[PDB]
């Protein structure tokens, strides 16, 4: 465990206060028996005084989010692009925390809102802690950093009532949309499948900005971070997600815990485009604009290494709710670049820090600790840990000897700035023209998704819009999609039942790029993890032979069951009552179990429900056994669709199943708009 | 009211800073227009600055909430029981801010969650804040503070993973529950449906523990609070209760917020059970325990008022 | 210790970041050589933001200090009267930290402030963190700690203007002691030498309350400590104090700091009065109650064990700044009485902590950590430096077995109130009547002082009160001091043109009480440590001579020599520009100097002030090798003077002198 030195062991002991004095902390101390309590207990007061002070201010944004450690493992020496320590060999090892996140939601709000995902790593490297603070989604909303208080006021719960939470469906979020249309690209992004990721396993991590890799000679290159999940791609249906929220809030972390716990920790491949300095305005936009992608077509991506997340933390609020990422926290051989929204976002990290610590010294938290000695002039402040030797704390000095010394491009391998970096201008408070297109990549984003997935990007835009209550802010609305796409804004008007506005061909285009669809990137690589109910009966001793069984051959392929009954036993994991298709990514109903699709112990239609269920939300369902009318048919789910099972070979009904999984949804579930 | 003082109008005018300088807050300062940000630019960082220190902690418990302004009426002069001075006029009206509230769930959690509830109720009186700071159960699970981070750490989520949310449904609380009998009687509230009311206006308010009235000859009696909802009593079903809680998180906020809005505004009776000093002991339990009700069989109300809440925030987090 | 593996090394390596990146930090990133500076710059930002963030609240009170490490060795197994662990072996060892203080001053103010001092002591034990938060005086101004913003708002700087710093000397201090006749008998006290000790070193500590020893079967006694300096007792007088507050600020942490690594730690047997539950108003005052002594008389001091400072902190921000004591650290075998200042008390440390420190683990700093292991299920909080592995923070519990157990009286060495402590009566906001003698102890204490310590208590009075600008407080002022003492009423009054009112013997006596008086407790122990200015010249070679070979043999009796000239040179410590008779306990002008007693090199008549100044304030001051003495009109036959050609014999007469440290016959006495 990278954090062991700092853990605190109470399997063992009697109760001591913070100064290792035995005491109680079970009654009061009173003035007699049934007396008032007495100001001396110290017990109490202690105690009380802990737990009334336990909270610190959420995060401003992303305050809901879970952590994890591992480790990443470089696959070279990058030298020939980049003087960064961590990269300088092949299977050089780095340690890293990440923690994912969504954006808008405080703390307790639920983790299958559709928002913008945070993905922060942390990499504790031999040169200083380097923090890539990412999304999961590759463009952001804004140009400037200096608008993310109006972005996030207009996200945000309306001020007067606090409603609504961790929603984008609300009139003051969709008039910013419309006002700002430089926000479309990550609207469309936020709006497809990446707006509700079925895990964040599942999920990639982008830098957006565009940073710069720099050699020790001085030379630099421009590049964009794109982390591959080593899982796959997918995402949740919509219904599905509003129904997780309110059966398993925690559903993310949970599914990250668990799959750390089983051996199953997530992997990413760390890849970079590059590209030359040259190309800033080479590809039809300016790499300084966070709301562009470089599409692959154009670079593509050079994987630099193995990143594995494989240790929970052993106390989250310690580890998870205090880590604090800085997009600051850079290393020699990594520079900024002149795109304002990385420019604002240097400062705010920060200052924000300073909110939730309560004073200067958050960098001495374990979590937040260098795994390097630390030399400097830094003193005192609220929390200061550290007993500092050197009594002359300035530079320059002669009477502790000129130390620290100086660290820059030619010694002590210093942080340099890019020294090929220049500026030139008039000092101004003004957008440059090369920002303007809000659009082509909007559109080349849509263009790129399969049919369906287009109808649930479109189906999203129509529940949202459809909860605006301005007339005036959907018209708004309609005239930015319109832009983007005539026929996007005609399928959404139709829902809220206001006309599109005419086609505007400006920025209209057929191109499409790779990668960016969810629907369209093939099979899961994988369906270790992947959950599988078995709803059984106990009311048929065969029922739970067939769940037995199904169990044991499912379990060999590292799925994770739940075998669902009426009432717990051994074997059963979970009653109909707590049960839920949300809890499954396949659902089984064993044969011997047909007759249950009232009773005391669960809602009227339960167990046909769940059933039902993940059929609609387009899962693999089956009848194992060799009798599957009665529940086929009682669902009405045809026995010839795709992605549903019958047989009675327990054998060939998991092979069959498993293909189902790795399919992981059957699109043909899903009308369209003819 | 000092919260008319301080109510501030930006339905017209130009953007200031908070020192009254006009300034805009759309682009950052740079040097040149495809250039770096300066450290000069004033605009940006005060802006900023405000909005990276927006957050304060959550509450300790009882998180997630939502309130109102009213007012509360007496019934009568009320000097024959108590000195307080808000109740000693028939008539006598003074303005309330009620804030309810779950328990176990973090701010952003949802207001269906199975829990206890609070009813937390401020009465600005001609003789100084008076706040009943209560609860929609009678009963409280422990008989003694110092047990308090005990059953919220049991009851909020386990601390490794932070799982679950705003739920008792886990091993933690059930084995504290099992360890600690005193839990019984608000565990069978929680438990049933006055653990997902249908809405903050269909619950009661009560006080929990047993107060003094107190007389200007300085006699005393025994007293407890109970608000008695004039909207009824009413429940959700679990099944219902989890489903809102994942298609409207802000289903009891939103609710009283359009009752409000609609000139629905809604009330409770302020009602007392009354008990002399001498019965303490004598219904077959301590009034000082506060996981026991008076049955009203034993000691019936008294109306001493009319609290309604008719009159919404202007900004959530400032009030 | 929690000390040791915190401390950071910067003797070697280059500048990282706090995050472990090699940075610089010398000139700031900048859009052009003339250019702006950048935002982007993360060097600037995380310095300057750490360099803003520097300071913390100050104490509430005392906050100008100074603090030290040693131990605390016991000298017995003290079983038999407390069941604390500390005490338990003859020999048993416990580090201490210790911060002293004055009071009303904020943290940049001079230490040579009259004032009461703070004496606070943390034992680290082997059972906790024990500390006793105790005074130089033994008895405080208040008797409820409800009345302690009321007494330190009136002595603090008046709230419009902030004047006057680090004083009583103004109106609103004498309205409140006149109004409040609790505050006589510590009043007393701080007009005494005991409100300008000499150093830190030469004061001794009291935890003022009485407080319980409580035996492993549960009996209990009632204690009062007091810490007896081995150092002896010393004073300023005032004028040398008011002059060292401009001199030298930092005269009682420089005298610590320096007596520490010269090798002469400082020294106090730790001593208990203790007597019987039964005897809690025997001695005709109640024990509960904070503004009275038991005199020696009545109760012998038990000599418990040996504290000595050795060590000084490495930094003091981190060590001596944010120490945070609490007379809340208490371990099994002491309790609490019912004495209501302690009482309120025990809220407040913990409380203010919150403030200086920011959140709520400042018992995670080093310098507050306990030396043995912390099993409890506190958590969270800003600033949570642990990472719990108990994921059932909860009792009862079964997920984690039931640990951490209860400690109590008879489990896990617990904490236990004393359990022969009864409450009975109605709940009250009154004052016990037992309270109620204001004045014979005040009167006891005066009593107790030389004719001369008395003149010098007087003299406070006379200067204070005299910058009183309201009549009508110095009125009821004199009213106050009436009731101690008619005759400290009319001496005071003659300096403020009043007439004072008519004898009130009520409370006057005429007894006295042993080891309250300075001026009485003899010629200090030892004379180490102690500072002799040898006046000097660069003009002959003859008086650096003469100034060397007194200093070998002072130097040898461990005395601080500095030696005095025009200009620095071999030999030479201080120039006449920097010297004052502050900075010294005895003068001695060397023969061949006698043509100083103008020059650009010090101010005019520098050499022959520093001498005046010495004798005038009664130090020992001399003429090693007739004109000088005449020159500074100071008698050849004078006490404390002396005239010798004999180095061996001058060096054995000053060093008595330095014994008897001051001559109180150069001081004028009202007859
Ligand atoms: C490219 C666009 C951006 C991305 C990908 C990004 C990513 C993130 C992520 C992942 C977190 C959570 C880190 C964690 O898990 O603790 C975060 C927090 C934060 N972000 Fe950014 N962000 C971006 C833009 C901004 C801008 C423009 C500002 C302000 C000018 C900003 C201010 C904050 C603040 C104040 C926090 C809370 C940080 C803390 O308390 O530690 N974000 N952001
Ligand atoms: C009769 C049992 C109890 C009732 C009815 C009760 C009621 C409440 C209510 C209604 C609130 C929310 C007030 C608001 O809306 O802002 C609250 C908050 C709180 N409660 Fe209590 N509570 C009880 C027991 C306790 C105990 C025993 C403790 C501590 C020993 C305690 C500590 C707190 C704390 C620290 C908060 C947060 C207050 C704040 O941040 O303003 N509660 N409680
Ligand atoms: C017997 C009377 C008292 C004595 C001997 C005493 C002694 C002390 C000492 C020695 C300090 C400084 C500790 C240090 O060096 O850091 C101190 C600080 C303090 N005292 Fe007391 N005191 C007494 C009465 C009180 C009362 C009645 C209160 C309040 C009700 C009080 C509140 C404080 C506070 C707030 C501080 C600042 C503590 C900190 O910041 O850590 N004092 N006192
Ligand atoms: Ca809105
Ligand atoms: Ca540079
Ligand atoms: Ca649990
Ligand atoms: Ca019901
Ligand atoms: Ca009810
Ligand atoms: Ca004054
Ligand atoms: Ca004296
Ligand atoms: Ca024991």
């Amino acid at each position: 465990s990278p954090l062991a030195a700092y853990e605190v062991d109470d399997s063992t002991g009697y109760l001591t206060s913070d100064v290792g004095g035995p005491i109680q902390d079970q009654t009061s101390l009173k003035a007699g028996i049934r007396g008032p309590t007495l100001l001396e207990d110290f017990m109490f007061r202690q105690k009380i005084q802990h737990f009334d002070h336990e909270r610190v201010p959420e995060r401003a944004v992303n305050a809901r989010g879970a952590g994890a450690h591992g480790t990443f493992t470089s696959y070279a020496d990058w030298s020939n692009i980049t003087a960064a320590s961590f990269l300088n060999a092949t299977g050089k090892q780095t340690p890293v925390f990440v923690r994912f996140s969504t954006v808008a939601g405080s703390r307790g709000s639920a983790d299958t809102a559709r928002d913008v995902h945070g993905f922060a790593t942390r990499f504790y490297t031999d040169e200083g802690n380097f923090d890539i603070v990412g999304n999961n989604i590759p463009v952001f909303f804004i140009q400037d950093a200096i608008q993310f208080p109006d972005l996030i006021h207009s996200v945000k719960p309306r001020p007067d009532n606090e409603i609504p939470q961790a929603a984008t469906a609300h009139d003051s979020a969709w008039d910013f949309f419309s006002q700002q249309p430089s926000t479309m690209h990550t609207l469309f992004w936020a709006m497809s499948g990446h707006g509700i990721p079925r895990s964040y396993r599942h999920m990639d991590g982008f830098g957006v900005h565009t940073f710069r890799f720099v050699k020790d000679d001085g030379s630099s290159k421009l590049i964009k971070w794109h982390f591959k999940s080593r899982q796959g791609k997918a995402s949740l249906v919509w219904e599905e997600a509003q129904v997780l929220s309110g059966k398993n809030a925690d559903f993310h972390r949970q599914d990250l815990w668990d799959a750390i716990e089983s051996g199953n920790g997530p992997e990413w491949d760390v890849c970079v485009q590059i590209v030359d300095e040259s190309q800033a305005q080479a590809f039809g936009f300016d790499l300084l604009d966070p709301t562009k992608i470089i599409p692959e077509e154009y670079a593509p991506l050079t994987k630099l290494g193995l990143l594995k997340l494989d240790r929970n933390p052993t106390n989250y609020f310690a580890e998870t709710e205090q880590v604090m990422f800085q997009p600051g926290h850079i290393v020699r051989g990594i520079d900024f670049t002149e795109d304002p929204l990385l420019q604002g976002r240097l400062f705010s990290y920060l200052d924000t820090q300073l909110n939730r610590n309560g004073g200067p010294n958050f960098e001495q938290l374990p979590i937040n600790m260098p795994r390097v000695p630390i030399h400097n002039n830094n003193r005192d402040g609220a929390g200061q840990m550290f007993i500092h030797r050197n009594k002359y704390p300035y530079t320059p000095n002669t009477l502790n000897s000129g130390y620290p010394r100086q660290a820059n491009q030619n010694a002590g391998r210093g942080f340099f700035t890019a020294p090929g970096r220049t500026a030139s201008g008039a000092l101004v408070r003004e957008v440059s023209p090369t920002f303007n297109d809000h659009w082509s990549q909007p559109r080349l984003f849509f263009n790129s998704l399969t049919p369906v997935e287009q109808q649930f990007l479109v189906n999203a835009m129509r529940f949202e819009i459809s909860l605006v209550k301005s007339e005036e802010v959907k018209k708004n609305v309609l005239t930015q999609l319109n832009r983007v796409s005539h026929d996007v804004a005609v399928r959404v008007a139709a829902a809220i039942g206001l006309g599109a506005p005419d086609a505007d061909d400006t920025y209209y285009h057929n191109n499409k790029t790779a990668g960016v669809s969810i629907v369209g990137s093939g099979p899961l690589p994988t369906i270790k993890t992947l959950r599988v109910g078995i709803l059984a009966t106990t009311s048929e001793s065969s029922a739970l032979d067939q769940a037995a069984q199904l169990r044991t051959r499912l379990e060999k392929d590292g799925l994770v069951v739940t075998v669902v009954a009426e009432t717990l036993r051994e074997g059963v994991d979970q009653t109909y009552s707590t049960a839920d298709a949300t809890g499954f990514d396949g659902v089984v109903v064993v044969d011997g179990a047909a007759a249950l699709f009232s009773s005391p112990l669960f809602p009227t239609g339960r167990p046909l429900q769940i059933f039902v269920d993940a059929y609609r939300w387009g899962k693999p369902v089956g009848v194992c056994g060799g009798k599957s009318s009665e529940v086929l048919d009682a669902a009405d789910v045809p026995e010839d669709g795709d992605g549903v099972y019958s047989e009675e070979s327990v054998d060939m009904f998991v092979e069959e199943f498993e293909k189902g999984l790795a399919t992981f949804r059957f699109t043909d579930r899903f009308a369209l708009d003819s």
